[PDB]
């Protein structure tokens, strides 16, 4: 039994995934919006496609395939009528502000977004056995995150890292404006007209990654570059090794993790091949590169993403893993 | 003395008014008021990715920006009550806030102490409309705050003037392929107006949307009043945009007859085109319209006719040129 | 006896084409024939842009692809004729490159041994012009080449034919808002047939270009042969599109009666819709033309009455399913 | 005492701008223009550009030439270049931008129609020198009669690169141009002229991988560079301006602000140091061939082990041109 705070982009779409799931389901959702708006944003979708089911607004509530959802329109966690809280708005992103969903009559909650470093923070398939289910808030990182961790997990173990370095190639979002126009947070660069744009912008994701693989702790930093795709990302990480690796090698390493959460890929794709995928990360065998200059070696390995679904889909693993608990 | 302006809402608008009044004579912006620290504000006059650098020197300073040498003060007062705008001897405003599109709302600037104020948008009915080269000999001087109307209604006014003049119009349909603005959403989301159309991303859809502007031709040029109608169809360009009017003519037309008297009425405000163009050819022009003469179409069928023309516009600075327009005539007057 | 088919020009539409046949019962794409080696093709199939994942298995063999099992011939020949067509007993040929619309350029493949051709545009004045839906029942069979127009008589038909039943029309003038199109150039570029519009980049740009699926309808509809006409602007999405149609009737209308009669003319080629979409909720679609109640206007000047409707398409997708239901129902009687 | 002769071969996007910029150089003109479509479409896409605006001045058009600016260019439109009268007009030197002749032997076709030397507008192979201007020009000594002034990926890198090897030492690095899409990508998925499966996807909807070898490049221009460099490159869709990463290995220590400072000082009119929180369409119609910006500078320490970020901008399109022409001054001066 699950309830949605915030029904945007990752509020949404995870509901559209848990309709598919068994044992938990969305019970209510809140928002800043009346449910004709939300309902609306839930059936068509500019990048996710129209929803495959039926959804029809009733008194208070919608109606997805047959089942009733209440609807709510509060900006006051602390006066919802509330197991576990989707934290999906974006302005509760630390356990102070997160603890509020708790005083509101919620058991557990999951951050859909970092949590600061008081919280545990899982990639799923990295390292959500760090759970042991007593927690009251916790985090499943960001959507660069759950691309950068597999894939810098397997450099770990397999050849150790030195140090690297991350641009993530990124889908333009919400947080930038439409046309150049003042930005809330003062961000001189998300003021820019996003659809028009190579915008420069900072993330924290690989300097964070010791949260999910504490042996990479301090060895990573980057940046990122939105771009002007509506969806779809892709994350190259730089790195230095402790031990010599072929393309070959990495590729295979690579592949032998593949998962439901972590996909392998061989075939010439773009960005709008991985839109709606559910993987988590899906690493790119065709753009590896390990260079050798007197014996040393340089080595650039590339994950797509989805930094909608892909993040919707390892939230929802994620959720259904600590319900089990 | 120059006239002195404040601009209220350092926004599209008002940023690029605030460039077209530095290349003026006899008038300078002396403020500008947003919701915005000043280097957020200095930094989008200087760099804008659709109408180019700014050409001329832009610094920031403590709460102001210097515009070629001279400091403009900058404020960030929500309520335009409060804006000293009589210890700075404004004389009128440019009201681009959209959200003061009023006559009690823009009166506000006038309380402040300025003398007049321009609305750069529609601002209702017991508010003056003029579109500059249709109708701006209506102001008689007495006026304290008037309005420039949308940007479509100044591409449409003298494209509908030419033919009311010269053929008469029964009745005409309008519709606008219109650049995305900053009241549509970057990706699908909650709109704040409730508008399930313009929630949608404005980048990746053709999105309808209704406007006023065909029926406001009625107000600008009365002999049309309650003869056109028309809708909007939101495209993705960041800007730029062209209106169509399928009209019901009085009169025999050919296209070569209509395209002729557009062309006798082009002025510094309606410009006449003949090439092949496309809309980001249209980015940055200064006319408030530009007629397409490529795009007439007079179609006869057993003797009806059914005529339409179309008009190029920058959504942006077409309209900031007719908005400067007809601040210098207002101030002037 | 499967009816059997063969694609020339495994483009947008060709390989869309192929996607829908396979969801087809008694009818099979047995080859396809372009300009490219089938391992380009073979990717293209899988992957698209704007129409997502091939919802199937898609692998190469030599000089072959395999569709959920099955294989399909390439050929890479670029002149029509001598493909084997005959030696493969094809029945029918889509001919969807772009070059060749007519009837004296599409009897290639006649003289290539195929039995029938359906041309994915329109194909001229002289060849028959099917819009599912509205006029199919003009073929008997005995063709050898026909048309099923282009994308935007398949929007425009359905609507036009409610409006001339319904209504009569005097004249109208159309407006397509259309989805760029690979005749449109990347950035700014001469263009190969000299179009100063096309030449410039497709997805920064409102390109007014010239259409003539008003212009030609009466071959789709012979009570509105040379009534209507009109014009497109193409804008910067990668498909989906929609179709202004201004018109003065010959009668009275109000906008509650034009909807319902276009509910009421609502079937598997023309949907109606009443919510309020935008373009992108259109990508995908299986009607010819989906009608948009929200938009229709009568407006009202002392007396005299002035209308708009519109309808939505995919140019892609809504044509594509037009041209199968066209080859499905031209291939039962061929 | 006769002004240097140019002909322009492509009338592309970098002969066009090319032509802009010589129409503003002392000493040098434009005398003619050859590509494979009449003289009003090359008149027509001169005067208007959807990324670089109208063109600043008068064009118009006569009988099988443009008038720019009063003066009168002879326009023509034969595709082999054997032909075209480069020895009757004069012409000294061809600027080669069709894309089509980016080799020593291909190019020299222009020499034999007689102009006396030749600039590819490309990487033009080994046997002919690559020349970035500001950073290597002095590798010509006048007998050679092609030459090429790179890409515009390695006219971005090699300035940075540059300082990077003369004040720190670089061991290697890994280069990744996030890049404007250009005219070999199709507009929407379609098969590739090339093979080249990404380039043959939707260019305004994709992030595509995509090849270079300006990287490896970089290790000619510079030649203490050669072997320690690679890349690669992502096309993303804004229709022109583009950025430079370099993830490098140095050989001594360096600080954000010591790689900051050296850029500034080797900063020219092809080198630009930027400090503002520009974004791409900022650098749209730029002159300098390559504009640092210190925003993004990232040295990362790591135990004792340092890893350098270095980002530089460029309008893949004005910038390179105008590298292009500073190339072709100093080449046609000798
Ligand atoms: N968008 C992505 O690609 C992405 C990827 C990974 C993580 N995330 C994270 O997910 C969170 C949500 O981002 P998003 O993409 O959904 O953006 P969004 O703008 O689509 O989602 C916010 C939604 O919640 C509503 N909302 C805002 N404040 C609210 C409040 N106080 N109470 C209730 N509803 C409120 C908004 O109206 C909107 O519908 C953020 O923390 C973001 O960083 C987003
Ligand atoms: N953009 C166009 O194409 C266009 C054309 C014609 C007319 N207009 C009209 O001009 C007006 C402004 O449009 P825009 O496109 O420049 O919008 P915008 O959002 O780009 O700019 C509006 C600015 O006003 C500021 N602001 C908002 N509320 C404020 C307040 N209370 N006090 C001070 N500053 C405040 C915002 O911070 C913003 O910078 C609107 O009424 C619009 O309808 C716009
Ligand atoms: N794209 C649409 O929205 C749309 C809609 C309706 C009708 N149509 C029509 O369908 C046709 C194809 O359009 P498209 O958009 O699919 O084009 P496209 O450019 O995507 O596909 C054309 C294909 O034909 C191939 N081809 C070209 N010349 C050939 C030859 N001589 N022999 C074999 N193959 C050849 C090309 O390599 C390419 O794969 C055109 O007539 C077009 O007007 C297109
Ligand atoms: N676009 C960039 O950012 C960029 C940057 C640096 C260098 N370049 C290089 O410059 C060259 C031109 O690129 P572009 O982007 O201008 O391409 P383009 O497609 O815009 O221009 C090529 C032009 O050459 C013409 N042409 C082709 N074949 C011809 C022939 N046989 N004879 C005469 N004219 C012919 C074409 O009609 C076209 O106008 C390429 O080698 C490209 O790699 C491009
Ligand atoms: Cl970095
Ligand atoms: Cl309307
Ligand atoms: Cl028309
Ligand atoms: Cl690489």
């Amino acid at each position: 039994k699950v309830a949605i705070n915030g029904f945007g982009r990752i509020g949404r779409l995870a509901l559209r995934q848990i309709e598919k799931a068994h044992g938990i389901e969305v019970a209510a959702v809140n928002d800043l919006t009346p449910a004709e708006m939300l309902l609306h944003l839930f059936k068509y979708d500019s990048t996710q496609g129209r929803f495959q089911g039926t959804a029809e607004l009733k008194d208070d509530a919608i109606v997805v395939n047959g089942r009733e959802i209440k609807v709510f329109a509060n900006p006051n966690p602390e006066e919802l009528p509330w197991d576990v809280v989707l934290e999906c708005t974006g302005f509760f992103t630390n356990k102070t502000k997160a603890e509020a969903h708790i005083r509101a009559g919620a058991r557990k909650v999951v951050i859909s977004a970092p949590g600061g470093n008081d919280v545990k923070t899982v990639v799923y398939g990295v390292n959500q056995d760090i759970l042991d289910g007593s927690e009251t808030v916790i985090s499943a990182a960001s959507c660069t995150t759950n691309c950068l961790a597999p894939m810098a997990a397997v450099l770990q173990k397999e050849f150790g890292v030195v140090e690297g370095l991350m641009t993530t190639i990124h889908a333009y979002t919400g947080d930038q404006n439409t046309l150049d126009a003042p930005h809330r947070k003062g961000d001189l660069r998300r003021a820019r007209a996003a659809a028009l744009n190579i915008v420069p912008n900072s993330t924290g994701a690989a300097k964070a990654i010791g949260l999910v693989i504490p042996e990479l702790n301090g060895k990573l930093d980057g940046s990122a570059q939105r771009v002007p795709v509506a969806t779809g990302s892709l994350t190259e990480l730089v790195s230095v090794l402790e031990r010599p690796a072929t393309k070959e090698e990495i590729n295979a390493a690579m592949k032998a993790a593949s998962s439901e959460s972590y996909g392998y890929n061989e075939d010439q794709i773009v960005s709008s091949d991985v839109v709606g995928i559910e993987y988590g990360s899906l690493f790119d065998a065709t753009q590896t590169r390990v260079m050798t200059v007197g014996g040393k070696q340089l080595v650039k390995t590339v994950a797509w993403y989805d930094n909608e679904m892909s993040y919707t889909c390892q939230l929802v693993r994620t959720l259904e893993y600590f319900a089990g608990k």
